[PDB]
């Protein structure tokens, strides 16, 4: 019924920051949101504990879950290295969107960016599948540390993940 949310312990240079959580949107997107969930928590022997936010740029997005080469160029999903885009039925609306990055059409994986700004030209090419339900001021916070060309001047990871409820 109710949609699940799953939490991020976020690190700077090792550092405890604070927690972001998020809803997904489980009755808009299921493939899609039953992937980032499982990620979370790790139940398939896999997933994004210690992972890294590796692009963040200010004003834009910050981009992470590549767990496999840490630097954008990785990732795999619960169903195989890619699956399918599921539907586009939601929109880049403004800061908090969470949706998948990919690598042209039908090759979601792991990697995943939340939104700063509405990033509307993207509507119909990513999928949307959640937004930040608690802890946007940490976001705020991961995203001083990005520049202009997204690389980050610390190193910003979850130190923890998991499902609440
Ligand atoms: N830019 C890339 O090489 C890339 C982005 C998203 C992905 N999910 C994968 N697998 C690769």
């Amino acid at each position: 019924m109710v949609n699940p949310t799953v939490f991020f312990d976020i690190a700077v240079d090792g550092e405890p920051l604070g927690r972001v959580s998020f809803e997904l949107f489980a009755d808009k997107v299921p493939k899609t949101a039953e992937n980032f969930r499982a990620l979370s928590t790790g139940e398939k022997g896999f997933g994004y504990k210690g992972s890294c936010f590796h692009r963040i740029i200010p004003g834009f997005m910050c981009q992470g879950g590549d767990f496999t080469r840490h630097n954008g160029t990785g990732g795999k999903s619960i169903y195989g290295e890619k699956f399918e885009d599921e539907n586009f039925i939601l929109k880049h609306t403004g800061p908090g969107i969470l949706s998948m990055a990919n690598a042209g059409p039908n090759t979601n994986g792991s990697q995943f960016f939340i939104c700063t700004a509405k990033t509307e030209w993207l509507d119909g090419k990513h999928v949307v599948f959640g937004k930040v339900k608690e802890g946007m001021n940490i976001v705020e916070a991961m995203e001083r540390f990005g520049s202009r060309n997204g690389k980050t001047s610390k190193k910003i990871t979850i130190a923890d993940c998991g499902q609440l409820e």
